[PDB]
């Protein structure tokens, strides 16, 4: 017959945080495969008690005393667990020592020897043991030394944002200086030193596009996107109308139907390096300012960040080109037969006008027009042409006409 008491195998510690649920198991075998009891007890008591304290370790087995329960392969799991009250103390005595029992069916149990059997020791420790907080991006302000509430704001959303797990009821506060003092459910605290929440923002926004030229061609819709980050990640305002002399070639602009349009300028976190604050200026350059030596806008921008920093105006040109510098003419396919090459009649340059037509839709402008010389050159006339700024193209007439006079002998 069995004269054996089980095998209990359990973690001899089990780290149990204040205000959290703690659980772990006590596994059991015996050769029979059965056993009948397990017990959780404090060590003083008569052989037979089962007292044990405080009231919020809990454990149950739930196979108990059922054949083939407690194999090798599969034992008897005994569930230790609780939940630890919020204001248990965190000191160095508070931690637990219990004494784990089993008995087969035989009615063999484990010796119960006190600091030698069967235990484990459940030790209590605060909640900020548990976690470790992760450092925030940094947060860049006007003035590290007196943070506004809305500095303060932001960087508890960073400490949020960059610790989700955190208990979800753990609460925040910051510092005139940024300092951050995290507070768990259980009273214990951690915290986040202003280093690393924190920095004067000594960075004026970028210009990307600083001394771009944007090419508008006369007569047609364009756009220019300038592109501005800043150290911060934000900025808040963007301004064309710096000086006086900026302000009216700004206001200029404006006149002739210009946009100027920043969607992001209100979001936050709209500026930086990889994903810039886009400002678009849409709008045509009409054909009554020519293209030439000064036929350009000179601008000037600057851009401000949210704690008030304001970047040096930088520069940036609109300027106007003809739209001959934007196009050119395919040849006709095949050349006109003309009688005498100094004079084309009518007939001949309407059928030259025509295979230079058909040769360049969907190339030219559909409102090009063609003029044929008297000598069956081309003059091709594009929609912004004006006597200030001609924009014009020429087909030669060895590329148009071909001399239909017969040879000599
Ligand atoms: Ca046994
Ligand atoms: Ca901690
Ligand atoms: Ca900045
Ligand atoms: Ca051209
Ligand atoms: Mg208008």
């Amino acid at each position: 017959t069995d004269t054996t008491p089980p095998t209990i195998t359990l973690p001899q510690e089990v780290i149990a945080y204040r205000g959290e649920e703690f659980e772990f198991f006590v596994e059991t075998t015996d050769d029979s495969g059965r056993v009948n009891r397990v017990i959780v007890r404090n060590i003083e008591g008569a052989d037979n008690s089962t007292y044990l304290d405080p009231n919020w370790i809990r454990y149950s087995t739930d196979n108990l005393s059922v054949p083939g329960n407690a194999t090798p392969a599969n034992p008897l799991r005994t569930r230790v667990y609780g939940i630890v009250p919020i204001n248990h103390g965190v000191g160095p005595g508070d931690r637990y020592t219990k004494y784990v029992r089993a008995e087969d069916a035989a009615g063999n149990i484990t010796a119960l020897v006190d600091k030698q059997s069967e235990r484990f020791v459940l030790v209590i420790r605060p909640q900020t043991e548990k976690y470790t907080p992760q450092v925030p991006t940094l947060t860049y302000v006007q003035n590290a030394n007196s943070l506004t509430q809305t500095d303060k704001d932001a960087v508890i959303a960073a400490v949020k944002s960059a610790n989700p797990n955190l208990p979800a009821t753990s609460t925040y506060s910051v510092s005139e200086n940024g300092t951050v003092t995290i507070t768990y459910p259980d009273g214990s605290t951690d915290t986040i030193a202003a280093a690393q929440t924190v920095d004067t923002d000594r960075v004026a926004p970028v210009f990307v596009d600083e001394g771009r030229d944007y090419i508008f061609y006369r007569g047609e819709e364009g756009t220019a996107e300038l592109h501005f980050y800043d150290n911060s990640g934000k900025i808040t305002n963007v301004n064309f109308a710096g000086d006086l002399a900026a302000s009216s070639t700004y206001n200029t602009l404006l006149g002739l139907g210009f946009t100027f349009n920043t969607p992001n300028i209100n979001n936050p976190n709209n500026a930086t390096e990889q994903n810039p604050l886009v400002t678009t200026i849409r709008g045509t350059i009409p054909k009554s300012l020519p293209a030439g030596p000064g036929g350009k806008y000179t601008f000037k921008v600057r851009a401000t960040d949210a704690s008030g920093l304001t970047s040096e105006a930088k520069i940036f040109r609109i300027v106007f080109a003809n739209q001959t510098d934007k196009y050119t003419p395919n040849n006709p396919g095949s050349l006109t037969g003309v009688l005498n090459p100094q004079q084309l009649s009518t007939s001949e340059k309407t059928a030259i006008e025509e295979k230079v037509r058909a040769a360049n839709t969907g190339n030219l402008p559909n409102n090009v027009q063609y003029v044929v010389n008297n000598d069956g050159s081309v003059t091709v006339i594009y929609p912004d042409d004006t006597p200030a700024s001609r924009s014009r193209d020429t087909i030669t007439a060895d590329r148009t006409v071909q001399d239909l006079r017969p040879r000599n002998s």
